[PDB]
């Protein structure tokens, strides 16, 4: 075969591969200053030459701290051509969280600025990975050895994620039986690296020879900087939360841009209802970009199944996430005796070549949260099949609580709030109002453009659930707090209240 994803095994053969093939090629672009792949290739070969001297070492976990630029760039890709995997420091994190992760991975060197107190001390600037530049420039990694290792919460200890070079290989594999990419292509790199949805970033790019373009730090605070930036550099595929999607809707439609350059917004993280993407729809139509809903987690390598956008999608109230890559198999399990029948809520079971080894040393936790029955991995989410064999997600499974004589699942309540045509986001938490005296609540927001009161949403709840299911209070909010690592922080809601 010709094809650089099938024949490679490891991403560093994939990208000195695709580099070497047409070195000439941009890789990377900052503003104007344009990266080849050739450049890339032997600035990354240089920088991994540091790496060596500082011990870095095949197994090796090396923290990564540095914002998403062409030197964090070449950073990883030094750190993965030593043999080593990544381990993305967000640079919002706490500090207790930092200390954690840096212990928890027992990371043994760090690339870019250290956070203050960091226990690392064995360091690589980021000025020392820019000096590294222009310069000339082992077995390399294997299939089964680390990439990266990212942590995620959740309430707990932050639980690391090791991803092998083999995962990951496998979503490149399985993303051209969704997605037509090319290497004329343009990606945005967007996300922080320590969320996994910027290794699709990357490697989506790189796997296919396309140009990787960073966002400047002065575009970064809104979308209508954004916009300008994707716009004024031929940017073809970018990837959104459905929250950031809504402010780029906006300020595209009241600023007046030309969006048509876009092939492809793809969505993660996030339940996407139709009332987020009717504006879009209107304004845009649904071919130029496509869109295209993706679920996925970081247990499993950043996507499981994706669904494009159709107007059937836009005439129905819930939120469909499709089918899942071709790498997995699939169950919906009850609590039970395990398989639902068809059309029924239950768990969501993964399995495949795109399922992570585990969590870095938790034992009691992977046992459980990776069974074997075929090796899977239970994700917490409650799906449902379709007639046709694409999955509606749900909500969360840890979302039952108890309450004044019921059991109640709160992600139910959600998803019926969810179904009205003027709410992009909503969340049901319990809260005290006379004392001895709990009640639901529902925290949501409304659709730009639109003012719902209290009085209509109960009106349109009661129509969905029974009594004891309904909120007792609805608050309005511009938008639900966020963790960094959010998402919709659940906790921070209750406090609003
Ligand atoms: N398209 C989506 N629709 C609904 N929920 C999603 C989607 N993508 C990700 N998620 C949620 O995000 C979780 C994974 O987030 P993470 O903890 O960062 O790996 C999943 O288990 C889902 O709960
Ligand atoms: C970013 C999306 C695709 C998913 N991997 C997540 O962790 O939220």
């Amino acid at each position: 075969t010709s094809d650089p994803i099938a024949r490679n095994s490891d991403l560093v053969s994939l990208f000195r591969e695709v580099a070497a093939t047409a070195p000439e090629r941009t890789a990377l672009s900052a503003e104007d200053d344009r990266i080849s792949y050739g450049r890339l290739d032997a600035w990354s070969d240089a920088v991994a030459r540091t790496l060596l001297a500082e011990g870095v070492r095949p197994g090796d976990r090396v923290a990564l701290r540095m914002s998403p630029g062409a030197e964090a760039i070449v950073a990883i890709l030094a750190i993965l051509k030593c043999g080593a995997a990544y381990v993305p420091v967000d640079l919002r994190n706490p500090v207790s969280r930092s200390d954690f992760i840096l212990a928890d991975s027992g990371a043994s060197a760090l690339i870019g600025e250290p956070h203050e107190g960091c226990a690392v001390t064995r360091v690589v600037r980021t000025a020392a990975v820019a000096e590294c530049k222009d310069a000339e420039p082992a077995p390399g990694p294997g299939a089964e050895d680390m990439a990266y290792v990212i942590y995620t919460s959740g309430t707990g200890n932050p639980k690391g994620v090791p991803v092998r070079h083999a995962n990951v290989l496998a979503l490149l594999a399985g993303a051209p039986s969704v997605f037509d990419f090319s290497g004329d292509d343009r990606w945005l790199l967007f996300h922080s690296l320590s969320f996994d949805f910027s290794v699709w970033e990357i490697w989506g790019a790189f796997s296919t020879g396309a140009e990787l373009v960073v966002l400047p730090h002065w575009a970064a605070r809104t979308p209508e900087q954004y916009l300008a930036v994707i716009i004024d550099r031929g940017v073809t595929v970018i990837n959104q939360t459905p929250t950031a999607f809504l402010a780029l809707t906006e300020a595209a439609v009241r600023g007046g841009r030309d969006v048509s350059g876009l092939r492809y917004v793809i969505f993660g993280g996030e339940k996407l209802t139709a009332p987020m993407l009717r504006p879009w729809a209107k304004a845009f139509g649904l071919d130029r970009p496509r869109l295209v809903n993706g679920y996925g987690i970081t247990e499993t390598t950043v996507f499981t199944t994706f669904e494009e956008i159709t107007e059937a999608y836009l005439a129905q109230d819930a939120s469909i996430i499709g089918r899942a890559l071709p790498s997995f198999g699939t169950r919906v399990v009850g609590d039970d005796g395990r398989d639902v029948a068809p059309g029924e809520t239950g768990e969501l079971w993964l399995s495949g070549a795109q399922l992570a080894e585990g969590y870095l040393r938790r034992p009691e936790l992977t046992a459980e949260k990776f069974p074997e029955v075929v090796r899977y991995y239970r994700t917490g989410d409650l799906v449902s099949e379709l007639p046709d064999g694409r999955f509606a997600y749900e909500g969360r499974a840890d979302l039952q609580i108890k309450l004044r004589g019921y059991r109640i699942e709160l992600s139910d309540i959600e998803t019926a709030v969810r179904r009205h045509d003027d709410v992009v986001d909503a969340v049901v938490t319990v809260r005290e109002f006379k004392p001895g005296d709990l009640r639901l609540v529902c925290a949501y927001v409304a659709r730009e453009g639109s003012a719902t009161t209290a009085r209509e949403l109960r009106n349109h709840i009661k129509t969905l659930l029974p009594a004891y299911m309904h909120p007792a209070r609805y608050l309005p909010l511009p938008g639900l707090p966020r963790t960094v690592n959010g998402k919709v922080d659940r906790a921070a809601v209750a406090r609003s209240w």
